[PDB]
């Protein structure tokens, strides 16, 4: 959908949480009708605008006449290539029905370090959820936190539930590129409570105790790299 955050008081608000600077290049996500791409190309060195709307990209184009480091790329978020030799950060107020889409794209298929996003409250929520696969297979990747609500009157159209500012920040990889097979079976098997398949009934009982699992409906993305470790001690 396309729900823009045009009030220029609420544009700061926001922008407070984002620390982005000056020599930082930055992608934004959908620059629609340029209202988060004017204050970016203000406090970042560069801007790239992937926007799938033609005319919002004119639109785009239009509010950002006064500044020169930027440029609008008519594209597809989920079809655009970024850079692999660069240090980049990226932003964007994206469309829920494709968010899951554009995190997946922008963290497994990008390098970028930092990424700030405005997605719907509780999607944000899901994503810190270690019961969740997507969580699991992000959490290998990124730190995730969530840094304010963006109420949803701040939209328009005004969707029906409050959004979230959240930041992504890039880490070394928690599942070496080797384990990527073991480790997407692993945590498909575990959030489907699919426990015979990974584990005898002694193994899962060991693996909990050594990780210091108490609650199995509440763990930590360390005591889950736990399990996942135990699990390839079982099976080398
Ligand atoms: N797959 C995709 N690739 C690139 N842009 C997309 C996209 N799907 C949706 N969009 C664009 O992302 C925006 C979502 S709403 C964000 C509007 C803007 N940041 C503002 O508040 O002014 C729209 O401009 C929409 O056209």
């Amino acid at each position: 959908s396309q729900n823009f955050i045009t009030s220029k008081h609420n544009i700061d608000k926001i922008m407070t949480n984002i620390r982005l600077n000056e020599h930082d290049n930055i992608f934004e996500i959908g620059s629609g009708k340029g209202h988060f791409t004017l204050e970016l190309v203000q406090r970042c060195n560069f801007v790239t605008a992937i926007e799938i709307d033609h005319k919002l990209c004119k639109t785009t184009e239009n509010k950002l006449v006064d500044h020169d480091n930027f440029q609008v790329l008519n594209k597809d978020i989920l079809q655009f290539k970024f850079p692999k030799n660069q240090s980049y950060k990226i932003f964007g107020n994206i469309p829920y029905n494709i968010s899951t889409d554009i995190i997946r794209k922008i963290v497994f298929d990008s390098i970028a370090d930092e990424i700030y996003l405005i997605v719907e409250y509780g999607f944000a929520k899901r994503l810190l959820n270690t019961k969740r696969s997507l969580a699991l297979f992000l959490m290998a990747e990124v730190d995730i936190s969530i840094l304010s609500m963006v109420p949803r009157e701040y939209f328009h159209p005004k969707p029906k539930v409050n959004s979230s500012l959240i930041r992504l920040n890039r880490k070394k990889s928690r599942i070496s590129h080797k384990d990527k097979q073991k480790y997407n079976y692993f945590v498909m098997k575990w959030v489907n409570k699919e426990y015979k398949k990974i584990f005898t009934k002694n193994q899962f009982n060991n693996s909990l105790k050594h990780a210091g699992i108490d609650d199995l409906n509440n763990i930590s993305f360390e005591q889950f790299l736990s399990l996942f470790n135990s699990y390839k001690l079982f099976n080398k």
